[PDB]
């Protein structure tokens, strides 16, 4: 059910950690591998705490070991962008997220920061905002979601949806640790609540100004992997974890720029909503790291989805693929909701896509090499 | 016996949450459910913290997915209520609840504190005071009661009552640490004890006016269910949980009045049940979540209840529909209790048909005209 | 081997006792049921803290649930009586001891310190002193002594009186509370020791003045129930627990007064125990709460124990009916002890008994029934 | 769970029942009790093996035990009517079904052979025939289904229905057992097969003549109790035995009588069908161990059932409340299918009420005092 | 629950048995020790197959272990009485009852055959006949009743009386097993049934004539205890073994004569009964092994017994002291029943008492000495 590391005794380590540290500091050093979905991380000391992130050196690793180079030249490059508090280990110590590049100096495959920024600076002068909600599910070290009977199912679905009861919620330890993390780490993170099926849950992040929003969300989900760790269970962003009569995982994206934030900027949403409509296999190729094939097994038409290729629009519509929420709707002026992306997507690749579409009025099936 | 969440390392969870918030807060939101006697949660982060129930906004969720409304227009409205400090996650945090409204900006199905609110206004002047019993029952997670043998029965009853000893009570911790949760919070908990049958508890609420006596009550019945899920157990309000020779369970409400309270309150009193004398149909229907068929397996005339279909009074007497304190009897002025209601029941829907039938001196089997 | 409730968590136990209470306070009421051996107990809420025992309310409660009255006037009285310090809920909180009375408000059957707080006052100018010696068997939730061996035994006696051991001593951290709690509260514990047979335990109270023994002794008996109850034990007064050669249980009984305790008081010690001599069955009936069946079994001649009929006296003695410190025979000054009275028996009546044949100067079978 | 009894080693019992027997033979004696739906039995040693039901003698019991009786005058009779081999203790002991009777020698309260005998002698010339279809499902000693996952659910219905394979088919060895012992006792068992709902199982008995289908049917239910028992496990007859979307179970009826087995015969069943759509309540009424109160819980009109309260019919409907077999509308001669008796009903009223209604053209509310 | 020597491996066992034995025999002695409720054995080879009980020599133990001797005159003598076919070794292996005499050659103080069998002898002419019935408890090796729930109780009474299913009947194993072995050994077996509380059973014996009652019932007593020391639990013949609402164990005797049995003999029988409605202390006295104390704990008044301070008769009455079956008293022969003797009582005792006091017209509280 659990790790065999989760029944080691916790009050050894809580003691060893009580011990005053000193002087020097620790930072913990993460990027993105080369599958495009996993994480890895290394730690190392420094003399004195920094004070902001580009006063750190830069470090390096072995690309031959994530798949990511051969074994000739298999040394890759980390360069520092962002850094939060450390909630494992308390002040002074720091969490460092970093860019990925190749021995000659280019950024790697799986490297899309480095265009994201790029496209960011464009439009800073609208600074548009980004909001995304964040579902996953919680599995045994078994094979199955955490908490359900051995090889077999619990009642029908209907009563879990922001329930409460130990009869209905599995897992609230894990989501009250995780959240007082995300606080004190400096995370923004707006709210959470349980989802339709049991061990089912979700969190949302911001709202995010430009090139924020990705970092924060990698970092949340860092975070998150770290905590279930300590609890010895496992977090899984697969969009389809249990086949059958049971909801989909998704990441749902709200987005807004200063002119629908302003009066009257119903208008201006209209007018994105139907420059969204002509580029949905593009989006739709966009919003997966395997190209949709991931996707397709959850977009089916039911279960509070849309069909995989079928485009439509409403307002308090949650089947519509895109929805404008009723209190926007009557006050003139907010934001609106795109529901087609997976759980395991990429921020910057979404937040990318969704900004050449609108702002830069960009059009057919190849994104514009470059811009000035 | 218990779930598999209450066998995780908690120790980890406390090192977690003695880590410093900062400077947002967190707001939980609660509402009831479209069955009537269900509950459901979640929560949101504010920038600064609340001082009153007025300066915090309002909200909404999904109404498909808890059985009160369809998939096109199934978003509903929550409208906060009252308010109270959180105990689970301590100051600056809140907990608030929150009326229901359905899209056209309409009290839903399940929402009655509109009709009793409005109805308290205008009988505000007598000042009605109430006070209400809640008892429960503690299960295990395989559908039997808490501690009780394996597939078995404990002794018979006799022993139980008010009792001390490992051989006597089952699950006292749970009783405690709900005490003092409520009395942090600040609802208005006046007494427990232990019950007829083991594994069975009750606590009292009140005297409160007016319309604070269901907030208070369900907010209650919140933070019992919340600790039992931090424990591992469930806690069930059902009116006859095991056949046989068991105990049921019931709410046996308090209801007085200034002019009860002053002097010469007998007067009032006998009055007061000599009309209630005549409607005993009505309350039947009203002291109950599905019309009466629920407390069809409680009220049978033995052990030490009254019978459906038959009404009685008097002074001391525990077998009657209505008793009268013996030290109110003798001091001339006091307060009457009703043991009619079953544990399951509304306190809303309670206070107003006693309300209703007693100080607006309506008569008939139909709820009266809109206003009063 | 202990109960489920001992199986939970009581991390978050303390976790939620950690919480500030407020302005609001916590009394406990306790007395004695129909049985005359069980004790029952109740919680409510106060709006400040007493400064005395007069200043606190009387109860009621139902007495067709403890088996001391009819459902048709079941009603009881509770008037508190004495006042301690609460240790399972710290200060400010308080525990009240409360004799009962019937609806007629008179005293009820099981009601004796009505009567021996009367004769006490009545010699008063004597300062009469009682001390008593308590003792008790640790039981597993199976009917077994804590620790035995599984349907076994261990070694034969000799080494477990006072032993020191892992392999001698059973249970001695309910022991080392127990002692705490009641240093806490304010009884008078005196001190501890282990018994013969393992598992076996006794501790010490007094000396106290005319009627404050009675009230030392209840409480602290509760006291033991309750943090029995917390570890997950039974703690029974039975006079002969298992059956062979092993030893039984008794309650013996030190008495003093102010004539004695002064120089060359053996006079009056030696009177004393003459004028006892001739009241033996009177006393025998006296020592049990169901007339000496119990005590039959105990009493047999063996194991440091006289014969149930049969008086007998002396100095340093321990297999007399009554014994006189050596020291006390040296200096002519002091006390003596009684051994007849069983372990499960009632201080009210054995005192009252006590006093009556040696201060005043009674003979018969029957006690004198015009106050004196 | 299973029974701690099938825990125990059964080779020594096998052991045990090589020895040879000698001449002496066992009888064991089964009825009715009070509730009208147990079983008893006991045993009784004879000196010689008997040929014919007619050389056993009488026997009593204790009927203040079954709650048949007083204690004054708790004696009642036992007056054997059928016999059949003991596939238990195999040849030469026996099995013997009786009736129960008064101690003034009338006929007991559940005793209805005794009017069902006469009913079916009167019209001995038609020759009836009748065939049963029993329903049962298989529990554990905790109060769920054999085999189902520890207080959770096995998947969705649809692939168990005449199932094969250890994850869509639990408990064969029981239902194996069963049929072979039935055919080496001597009763006409004449299929089984799976059913709709996992553990949930079927066997047909038939056709059989006049009284005899009552005692058959009774056999088969003791014998598969008995094999139960030797395997750990219960068998229930409730009719609905978890609630939701789970089959119930049902005790179809088949008829006919030799003009319908004849040609051109299925005018008499037309008309048979027609008379019988008259006394729809009664029939509800006889259908049902205690009136019928029972049976609404499964007749509701899903899962292959009809409407309690409607009467219906057709051909090849599944979901009316007589059906005609499509062969048997082809060759236009057979018997035709009542669905509406439940799994707990009795066989002689059932067959008592259908000869009554088809044959002896009765109408009314109550049965005709004598003769019909 | 069940002793460990009951998890070894039988088939071992088993496999050894199957062993050709050769020209050897074994013989296995058996008789009571001096508790008076005790049985002891021991096995012997001979070199040939006997014949009759004549030819097996004599033999010796030592007294000293069975509390009947001292250690310096220990030796006692043991002489065959009546010789069995041995159910565990199967043929030509035999078991053999003795009689106990100590080392001057006269009956020990617990040999009453000696005594029992001149008084049959004196009588002979009449032909009494006798018949018993045994009820008895099994319970696990931690001293609680087999199948019951481990530290519980299971429902009230009422469905276990002649029970059949996994959850009304505990351990029929046992009882198949000693019905078989006894009815392969020779004993007069008669039948058995279950009894009111659950994992209780009874089995009769008789009718025998004279002195063979006792050797009956002592070998019957054997082989139950041998069979379940070979299913690893414990049969115990206490009264009371469980107090409460719980039914205790009899061992109702059966009595009658020649007359009796001939035509009218209800005029013997109720001579015979007034004859003793005139001794009963003295037969209170004789049906103990302890001079009543044990029985004390039975009779009290309910549960089907008649209280030990009365005498009372009647038909059909078992609140009687004595009755006589409604089958008798239809007829005008037969026998009565005596329902006083307690279930651990001696059976030579028992038909010596009953003997003396209904056929030699004995009278006073001794028993007359020599011949009658
Ligand atoms: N003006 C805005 N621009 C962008 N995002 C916004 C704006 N206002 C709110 N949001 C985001 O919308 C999200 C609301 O998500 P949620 O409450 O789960 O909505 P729903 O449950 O109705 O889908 C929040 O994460 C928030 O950050
Ligand atoms: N003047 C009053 N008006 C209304 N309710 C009152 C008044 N005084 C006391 N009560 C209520 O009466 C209740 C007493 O309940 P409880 O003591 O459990 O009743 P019982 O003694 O029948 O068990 C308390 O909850 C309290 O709030
Ligand atoms: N003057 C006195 N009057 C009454 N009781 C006394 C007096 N002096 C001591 N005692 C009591 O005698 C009790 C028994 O002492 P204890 O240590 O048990 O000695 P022992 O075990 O040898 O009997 C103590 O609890 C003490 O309070
Ligand atoms: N001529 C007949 N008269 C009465 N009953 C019959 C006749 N022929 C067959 N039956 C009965 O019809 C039943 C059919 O059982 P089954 O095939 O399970 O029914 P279904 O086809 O509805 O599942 C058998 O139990 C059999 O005894
Ligand atoms: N003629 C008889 N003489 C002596 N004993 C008899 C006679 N007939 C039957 N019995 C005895 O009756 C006993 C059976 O009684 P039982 O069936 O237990 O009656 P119940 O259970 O109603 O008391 C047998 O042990 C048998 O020995
Ligand atoms: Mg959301
Ligand atoms: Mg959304
Ligand atoms: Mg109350
Ligand atoms: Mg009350
Ligand atoms: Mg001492
Ligand atoms: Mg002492
Ligand atoms: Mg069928
Ligand atoms: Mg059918
Ligand atoms: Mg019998
Ligand atoms: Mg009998």
């Amino acid at each position: 059910t659990t790790s065999a590391s989760s029944h080691l005794n916790k009050g050894i380590k809580q003691v060893y950690m009580s011990l005053p540290q000193g002087e020097k500091v620790q930072a913990m050093y993460i990027w993105i591998d080369g599958t495009g979905e996993g994480l890895r991380c290394k730690t190392r000391t420094l003399d004195s705490e920094p004070k902001c992130v580009e006063e750190l050196p830069e470090w390096n690793f072995d690309g031959s070991s994530t798949l990511q180079s051969e074994g000739s030249n298999s040394d890759m490059y980390l360069v520092p962008a962002a850094m939060f508090r450390d909630p494992f280990r308390k002040d002074p110590n720091k969490l460092v997220l970093c860019e990925v590049f190749k021995y000659n100096r280019r950024p790697a495959e799986t490297n899309l920061r480095h265009t994201c920024k790029r496209i960011m600076d464009m439009v800073s002068n609208q600074h548009p905002w980004f909001g995304m909600e964040q579902e996953y599910t919680l599995m045994g070290t078994d094979g199955h979601p955490f908490g359900w009977p051995s090889n077999g199912f619990p009642g029908p679905q209907g009563p879990y949806y922001c329930g409460v009861g130990a009869d209905r919620a599995y897992g609230r330890d894990i989501v009250e640790a995780h959240y007082r993390a995300c606080l004190y780490a400096g995370v923004k993170i707006a709210g959470t609540n349980a989802e339709v099926m049991p061990a089912q849950w979700e969190f949302q992040i911001g709202p995010c100004e430009g090139i924020s929003m990705g970092d924060h969300l990698w970092v949340a989900r860092f975070i998150l992997h770290r905590v279930c760790e300590d609890f010895g269970v496992i977090a899984t962003f697969d969009p389809k974890p249990i086949p059958g009569n049971w909801n989909g995982a998704g990441c749902h994206t709200n987005f807004s720029t200063k002119a629908m934030r302003e009066e009257n900027g119903l208008k201006y949403i209209e007018e994105a909503i139907e420059k969204l409509s002509k580029r949905h296999q593009y989006h739709i190729r966009a919003y997966d790291p395997k190209g949709g094939l991931d996707n397709a097994r959850r977009l089916t038409g039911f279960h509070e989805t849309s069909n995989i290729n079928d485009f439509s629009a409403g307002v308090a519509n949650r089947s519509a693929s895109i929805r404008i929420p009723r209190t926007v709707g009557q006050e003139k002026k907010g934001y609106f909701e795109d529901r087609r992306p997976s759980a395991n997507c990429d921020p910057f690749s979404v937040t990318e896509a969704l900004i050449r579409t609108c702002l830069l009025n960009e059009t057919g099936d190849e994104p514009f090499q470059y811009k000035n």
